């Protein structure tokens, strides 16, 4: 039985509005409704992994697991295995996988982050799951961010607290947050970003939605505009939105948006908005293709509609050679020429690099770089030809070209990372000097860049 080089992943997000679901929710898992929908000819084909995020979920874990597993069994005739389930208040994540994957999945991790302080600590935050699927690390985050049209900055703050403090994936990757720990990271939820148009334009917005004319609405979507200004979700992707706003509906129909201010809303308007979203970030030059992104039309218990997204995701096998794991493979090496970091810091300490990768027996510290001043004020840290030669555990190009090197630039004075990035070994050539580049981030904000050349030797 061959190991897969691709899997498909279902991501669902649904703010259930504290109400039990209706008796049939299969349209969600089938990616049917509005937007980019799944072909009918695939309806009996199970996805490999289903990841379900709920918010305002009134059900017990047991109650929701029974509904999810029975739904999938009805669709696919497969009894899925529960990989993980984690709940913070009424925010929940469930991971289900086909039984054939049970012995491909390991290192399962769950965590949560509570956002806000005093007043604002008590119902918002995130839950997440990570695991290995054969040689590939997968992370999943379900967040319920701060509500309200005039709180986009709070949402952005909630995002940074979540990516700083959610403790998923390999703890040995200590300089790295969740935005660097996984081959594929999916972040979804009721992100709560709104269409920022004047309240007086509510009926105009509704008209546009009825005409399926979303362009003048999406140009005011706060998540797209905050992302375009690099205020949130730097380096994450989102499929184009081609479905109507998923909030705020009258319950038991989808014929009406309920936008007007009410005591129950704190006297706030809820103009129709794309609150419910799926984004991803995958390492450079790994296969990831969104094959559906939409909302259901026939699940009406909540004031939100469920959102679905599906992905093809490249995966790798758990590689064993005669040499590594358990030793190095002398026919392999990774070399670095003409390398330098450009940092935005106003500080003057020495810096060194750390290289982390599951192709190395353990992480590698460089010598300190040489600081110079950039012609536009920057700190440039020069490594020239001084970086260590990295010794991979396996030299076989079918393994090594699929790997990635995480880079942290660290202060000599404090050993704190000032920037983190990732370099793919999926090169155009081996034994050839080739340009490399990554942006550097810290707490998910841009802090600099790392560029230079690489020379990769494999056994071929
Ligand atoms: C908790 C945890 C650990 C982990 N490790 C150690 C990987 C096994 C592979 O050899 C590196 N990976 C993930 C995704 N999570
Ligand atoms: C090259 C590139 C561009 C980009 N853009 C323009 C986002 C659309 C959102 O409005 C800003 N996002 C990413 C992740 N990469």
């Amino acid at each position: 039985q061959p190991e897969p080089d691709m899997i498909t992943i279902f991501i669902g997000t649904w703010n259930m509005g504290n109400a039990p679901p209706p008796k049939k929710i299969t349209s969600w898992f089938l990616s049917k409704g509005q937007g980019k929908t799944r072909d009918d000819s695939a309806d009996y084909i199970p996805h490999d992994i289903y990841v379900i995020g709920t918010q305002e979920d009134p059900l017990s874990e047991k109650e929701w697991l029974e509904i999810l597993k029975h739904s999938l069994q009805e669709i696919t005739s497969v009894t899925f295995k529960t990989v993980a389930i984690h709940t913070l208040w009424n925010i929940r994540i469930v991971v289900l996988a086909k039984p054939e994957h049970e012995n491909r999945i390991s290192h399962i991790c769950t965590d949560n982050v509570k956002t806000g302080i005093a007043n604002t600590l008590g119902n918002k935050g995130a839950v997440g799951v990570s695991f290995m699927f054969n040689g590939t690390s997968l992370g999943f985050v379900n967040s319920h961010l701060t509500s309200g049209s005039e709180k986009k900055l709070r949402r952005n703050q909630n995002y940074m607290n979540i990516l700083r403090f959610l403790a998923l994936g390999d703890k040995k990757l200590s300089p790295f947050n969740i935005t660097h720990r996984f081959t594929h990271l999916f972040w979804f939820g009721d992100l709560n970003y709104r269409v920022d148009l004047p309240t007086w334009e509510a009926e105009t917005i509704i008209q546009k939605i009825k005409q399926q004319q979303y362009a003048d609405l999406l140009s005011h979507d706060q998540l797209l505009t905050e992302r375009r200004e690099q205020k949130v979700f730097l380096h994450f992707e989102e499929e184009e939105i081609t479905f109507a706003p998923t909030y705020r509906f009258e319950r038991l129909t989808r014929d009406k948006y309920a936008y007007t201010k009410q005591k129950a809303t704190g006297m706030k308007y809820n103009l129709p908005s794309w609150c419910d979203r799926v984004l991803w970030k995958s390492y450079p030059l790994v296969h990831v293709v969104c094959q559906s992104y939409g909302s259901t039309s026939d699940i009406m218990t909540s004031d939100h509609s469920p959102v679905f997204a599906t992905f093809e995701a490249g995966v790798t096998s758990q590689f064993v050679s005669k040499n590594g794991p358990g030793t190095v493979d002398s026919q392999g090496q990774i070399e670095f020429l003409r390398c330098y970091a450009t940092l935005k810091t106003k500080s003057q300490t020495k810096f060194y690099l750390e290289f982390h990768s599951s192709c190395l027996e353990s992480f590698v510290k460089s010598q300190e770089g040489e600081n110079e001043e950039g012609s536009e004020g920057e700190l440039v840290v020069k490594f020239g030809e001084t970086l260590p030669k990295l010794k991979p555990i396996i030299s076989d190009p079918e393994y090594l070209l699929d790997q990635h090197i995480l880079i942290s630039i660290k202060s000599s004075d404090s050993d704190e990372s000032y920037g983190e990035g990732c370099i793919a070994l999926r090169l155009e050539a081996t034994e050839t000097q080739l340009p490399i580049y990554t942006p550097l981030t810290h707490h998910g904000e841009l802090t600099g860049h790392f560029q230079g050349e690489i020379k990769l030797q494999t056994s071929q």
